[PDB]
């Protein structure tokens, strides 16, 4: 056993499963807004000799010795992150160690808040994330609600926008120490200038979780949260086309300068943030993942990346206009970013039966809740997004053909409803019936023939 | 931009740093007990197309659709883990989702304990881990002590072994709900049969964190914690030679069978453990890391792996016998596993000055606390281990030559003490003085010439 | 030393102070709504041989022995309490052990709520009590907010009534486990039927703290909280004319009868309430105070007591009509119970300067906050009440003369404002100036001559 | 209804029960150590016109007005308390507002400790109080353990004394923020000089709860806790012969004077203690109870009170010597204060059957736990004390006759054991059997004839 043997020989069983996954991605359409293909150059650094390194601490304060090369890699990633967002090093910092986005959020609450403190964020059914705090009627589901106190704020049902008026009303009576400003299923741009006024009145920190729109802020196509914020957490695997990891930004320097005589009150975010990640919550950083992020951040400072972000917006407005002509209703009347929310209630079909029938035609999409929903098990909407098919060099003319396959698949779903009853009898009718299963076969063949003719970023067989 | 470009062309700067790290590993000796080189077959699966997949939940209960191939990969990793340790599937389970070892521990406390509950584990200065709970005199350093209550137990100063007598005395007065049985700097085998009796008396769960000895239990060279335990957490990157990840085991089935008439009280660990990882603490699993673990677990069920574990023990006893002949004192009088603790107090040199001078000769070792230590900044011991050099096909005859370089480096450190005073004046004397720096150069050349002639597992340039 | 010596001989110094207090009460007017004179028969039982008894527990479950007589006294007080409010013994219980009203509230939170649970009650500036939860902007002032989580609800500024619409809005987003329905500075009757609907929607307990209106509910002059409530706490020294103590009521019996087949789900308030008082929070009951309460509760089941409560209402409406004719503004436009709130802002004088000048004329009244108040140190209102002067056989014709002394004292306060500036210069102008101090002397002589001609309940010199 | 009617006329039923209690006290023997008769002069101030006063706050900082006389009464009680214990006003303070002893303890924890802090005190089965923290195996019984964390320390089984060696061992591993030094069933003097060293090592406050020995410290017969303590809580109704209330002492002034240059670090106990009582935990003080305490504290500064405390000690040593001659075993071999612990195990009778048979002969005594007790429902000891019979002018010659009635009652209890089995069959044999019930009648007549010839402090019929 030398340890230098290829996977094709040592483990034949695992090598076969690794190829079936690559074939599944190249023959189907990907409409999920939280997925994006990764570059080959980043994958070569994700699996290298850096996995065999065990360092603990921060550059210049290592525990063990011999960490001379990894210090230059971590200090290099901290300079490419402050330049991709055009930040001033003397006024901002960055921490490139959290394992993912969810660990990045818990490290912010532990650093700035005592246990059982009050936090306020967007509600989950209305387009917020689970890490912002979530409770059921009989159980605490999220860890943020187990160790802290949470209270949500909701939207305006008749417009679909965030209700800033009611937010300022309940904030004075609840008085939270932290307010979160981030969404995961929202089609409009958040008004950061208004949420800053609510925080200055009740005296609280403002956290901006921009994990979904992180790739658009770097290309300067939408206004940046950094203008009115104190802490900014983001992921590196959503719209940045990088390896899975996390990032944390914080301000540093003078705060309320000139309060009396010649005083200079400074920010105190730097020390508390670094201590919460290590040695409190985490152990040894994944040095291989940090190197893959530095490769992706360098690609975000190029003219090519700006032309990619401009196409993500044009591919979303082209898909939204095509749906309205077919006879559909969009939540909030349109879109301003990279995703489109659909409302299928006028069509007479729910999002649960539509998501299933599209899965058999190799079209991936997830159901979404709508403001007028009586039952949660059958949402009446879908959530579509354009960041992953754009990587395969899709254009506006190609996105209009995707709608033709979607509208044709919904019509097949409106025939099964006229013959079945319960949803459990809907899934079993798409298989045992030879008539419905034959029409589904003629549609799957036309989708795979169309999607297989586009380039796929990555390697070439795994 | 096609996305299929090699790292040598797209990012020349990052490619140069990736080669300097590979050269540093092949020319130096590695004596840290928490490091081990990884196979090439595992690294090829760590960086593949599985990074571009976003699944949430567990097999058969996915959120989105299209997760047909990744379900077979996750179910395959759950069968290779129960077979590497010769477990019965009807009596044990496994969870292969935690990001690392530290997240694996916090997911156990959140599932079985309410906030501000009592936990008892080994003290950090005495050979325990930071995730078991640790507090300073003025501050809470570990997250386990921030969200839960902790109280440690200590060793016997005059023997170096765990004091089981005092453990049963303070357990009746503190009455903890959970007891941890795991070490990170211990040279003997823990007595699990005795710690089980303490848990049955005060009625508490027993957790066995075997992250350090996980590779020896699989080869059946030392007794297994599974015989007297309920939960077992371990890492996959210490002695298993795999990618960085985590594992959690739990019992299932009947518990106190036949309590009355024909009752069968079952275990209730399965549901609470799975819910604590998702959706409470974590988000999307790293599917690429899970595939690399299944490649490494398959290598642990082979006759070749047993011959490797037998050599790890013989290489430790050979290094321990060589140190006693040179005139040294070992903590607890010897070793029974993969590491050796040294006591340099009779030699007149501390572990802080010894760790530094060895770093200049490309010999990596970390200082360790000793039972009679007045100051914590200058520990009087070292922690040496044999699992990584054994991967490069080292033998007993080669480990005796490593001691010749260690004993020769300590003698150089005993000359600087006769000329300097404060430790800050010790680091600056090894550089500016041309006489001491020249003798250090003649020793570094002989170490690199010796260590470069052994095979290195991995790829061949990165 | 025999121990049977009168206070006039053994302690001459304390006997002189005990007579100066009795003279101060008989020569001045008492307008505080939280005070009432006590009967002589109750005071004779407050200081007897029952002070020399040490029992612990509840009747039939005593710790020590010999508690044969005190069991009949405690069981007698539990029957007179259920009869004064016309309660059914098979559907209600009572606990006659809390030391006062504040201890009675904390014993309810500890029995039905875990630590750090959510409670909602009326805000302190708006007419609620401090034991319902209160927090400053920089500090937690009340013990209810230190051990539990609280969030208040407010009034309608333009009407002065409780805003039930906003209460149901914030209750769905905060979801409290307990809602309190009690006031200490409110002139209207609370709508218990509406607050019951808010509790049935979010599933929470309803607590009715009726410490202020406890004497009116017993006489059946206002609707009783018992019709829509689960727990009722009250004091025995506000409008019941008894010794200082506390009471706790709770329902018992079937709850949601007939849920399935022949099930009968019962109430579980009885055991948890009794355990929270003893042995959790308190020690040995004050048996002398319990005997004085049984004497006062027997007087509340008489026709004489109903004629007293009818006069308390007529004496309040007569005082309110007299103030409007003089040129004053009442909060909420009038009164429906035993107190009257005044608004002095149109008159050009604040409540801080008015409360002080009335104290020099032996007229006791406390300032009250008004909805349009910029500064909290100078409230613009007063709080007047009629339960204590009614005990001295005051009538409507006599209450109209009290307003003549109040309106004459305010006019003296409007002259000092034209000569002074800061409030600290207002207090010092009422003493050093011989002209203002002489006019104050001619008014004090006319008040004491009028108030000294009415009977005073109690003894006759102490 | 004038309100000036005697209790004999207005409430004939309550007046009859008030006389049966006075007759029960004058015809029986009282051996409980937590009871003592009260002076007539104190009872006259307990029930006066001060009950009809509602003040809130502290002297000089009242809420309402007109509190001119009660300020001189509260300031007078604060001077008699600092003089009864010979304290320096410039170095000590006092708070005379807590309702009883149990509320006095909770006000100390809330002022100096955050929620869920660590406290250590004597265990309940071993002679400590319930307010020091107590937990069962399945439930939290005390409120101190619900809001704070507690861990007890125990005695030495083979000597009966406090084990100071084990206390210093577990204190370093638990590290509590507060240590309590007070007992309720202990026959020896606590070593305060040793417990002070344990607090200086782990840096913690020392609380001295001297509720039982408060009357002996004032007479200078035993060493005072004030020499080595920071906070001292006590009751006024145990050995001080006063009304039921509470007291809290605290140090003030310079602490670690001269730490650097000319610094003077002061104590910070004054502000935090006063805020915890009001407005946090309590409401309106019972002014009638405060006046009765000032009458009792004045009697403690007299030569007559010292002669009373000297007789309490001589009456305990005389009762202890008489028990050893009869053939009994005393816990810890004797007594040093006001109580005597007995061990009935050699006699073959338990404390449960002995306490019952003595109750039928009008001899009151409570059972006590012994170090070798397998079952808690049948303790093998009794707790006897001498502070209440000494008030009736008992002497050493009279206490020897009490033992003759005790030893004669135990012999009657040793006959029923030879005829019955279960304890439930023991209680029913003392009534239905005419032979055992007749011998009990001849003994009760001789006790009442003897105890009725001694003076009883108080009034003369109630």
């Amino acid at each position: 056993w030398t340890g230098q043997e290829s996977l094709s020989d040592s483990d034949p069983e695992m090598w076969e499963l690794l190829q079936r996954e690559k074939d599944r991605q190249c023959r189907g359409l990907e409409l999920i807004a939280s997925e994006n293909f990764c570059s080959r150059a980043a994958l070569e650094a994700l699996g290298s000799c850096l996995n065999n390194k065990y360092s603990e601490g921060y550059p210049g304060k290592r525990y063990y010795g011999g960490a001379e090369v990894v210090d230059e890699i971590e200090l290099l990633c901290q300079r490419r992150a402050l330049e991709a967002f055009d930040l001033d090093p003397a006024q901002w910092g960055v921490n490139v160690q959290p394992y993912s986005g969810s660990p990045a959020n818990l490290a912010v609450y532990t650093a700035l808040l005592q246990p059982h403190d009050r936090i306020m964020g967007l509600d989950l059914p209305d387009g917020g994330h689970l890490t912002h705090g979530y409770m059921s009627d009989v159980k605490r589901i999220s860890a943020t609600s187990i160790f802290f106190e949470s209270m949500p704020y909701k939207l305006n049902p008749k417009t679909g926008l965030i209700d800033y008026n009611q937010l300022a009303l309940t904030a004075r009576l609840f008085r939270p120490r932290l307010i979160i400003a981030g969404t995961s299923a929202y089609a409009r741009l958040i008004d950061y200038a208004r949420m800053r006024e609510v925080c200055d009145e009740v005296k609280a920190h403002l956290l901006a979780d921009m994990a979904h729109i992180s790739g658009l802020v770097a290309a300067k196509v939408i206004p940046s949260p950094f203008k009115h914020a104190d802490i900014v957490t983001t992921t590196t695997h959503k719209t940045l086309r990088g390896a899975r990891s996390g990032l944390i930004f914080y301000r540093k320097g003078v705060k309320a300068v000139d309060p009396k005589t010649g005083r200079e009150i400074p920010y105190t975010f730097e020390d508390r943030i670094n201590f919460a990640v290590f040695p409190s919550l985490q152990g040894g950083p994944h040095n291989h993942a940090i190197a893959a992020v530095a490769v992706a951040l360098k690609q975000a400072c190029t003219p090519m990346f700006r032309e990619y972000s401009l196409q993500v917006l044009k591919n979303a407005r082209a898909m939204a206009d095509a749906l309205l002509e077919r006879g559909y209703s969009l939540v909030s009347g349109g879109t301003d970013n990279h995703l489109v929310l659909v409302d299928l209630r006028p069509k007479g079909l729910d999002g649960a039966r539509a998501e299933r029938v599209l899965e058999l035609v190799s079209i991936t999409a997830n159901k979404n809740t709508c403001p007028g929903d009586r039952s949660a098990i059958t949402p009446g909407g879908l959530r579509l997004g354009a960041p992953a098919l754009t990587s395969r060099q899709f254009r506006e003319d190609d996105f209009r053909r995707v709608v033709d396959f979607i509208d044709e698949g919904v019509n097949i779903g409106l025939e099964v409803k006229s013959k079945t009853a319960k949803l459990q009898d809907f899934k079993s009718f798409l298989l045992k019936d030879s008539e419905t299963s034959q029409r589904l076969a003629n549609l799957r063949q036309r989708v795979e023939q169309f999607a297989r003719a586009f380039p796929m970023p990555g390697f070439d067989e795994h």
